[PDB]
DNA sequence: AATCTATCACCGCAAGGGATAAATATCTAACACCGTGCGTGTTGACTATTTTACCTCTGGCGGTGATAATGGTTGCATGTACTAAGGAGGTTGT
């Protein structure tokens, strides 16, 4: 109770169009179960961090493979999402269309 | 359903055109030979077909970070045309 509005500030930024402007506020006051469970003070860190690190990864995963319909070992959902974001280079770089053959320079590896 | 005279014409019956098939002569193809070289055979040494063993890849997924971060986003459902229903509440009536 005391944090549920903490839970809005975080929850609110992946809301932007993401699933649906309302429903991560919801599963983030879920990961707050998790936080307030293991909330280790005797470190002598504050809620605030706490918040950033675990109920924004909950607030994260409440779209990411939860509701959608596809899921995956989660390093190979985001690393989909590593090659969009590595796209804002190509995009402007190579900067006309987007081309595989530029990602594996930025990747280091071979496409296939 | 038979009869024919008297139509417009097919027959009455001369001509002649193309045709095809005979004989000739040309073409090609089918073959039989030869020669080439490849996929005829076993053997043998190679090296890496598979297995298992061992030593030690890739990627299975579980786990969760702390100088601190503690009132949020979200834009347009709709402007029209109807009108049936429920909702309000004071009151002049039932």
């Amino acid at each position: 109770e005391a944090n549920l509005r903490l839970v809005i500030s975080i929850a609110k930024k992946y809301t932007n169009r993401g699933l649906q402007f309302l429903d991560l506020i919801q599963e983030g006051n879920i990961g707050l179960m998790k936080a307030v469970d293991k909330f280790e003070y005797r470190r002598g860190y504050k809620f605030s961090t706490y918040a950033t690190w675990w109920i924004r990864q909950a607030i994260t995963r409440s779209i990411a493979d939860q509701a959608r319909t596809i899921r995956i070992p989660v390093h190979m959902i985001e690393t989909i999402n590593k090659l969009n974001r590595i796209s804002r280079q190509m995009l402007q770089e190579m900067g006309r269309e987007p081309t595989p053959e530029e990602l594996a320079e930025r990747m280091l590896m071979p496409e296939d």
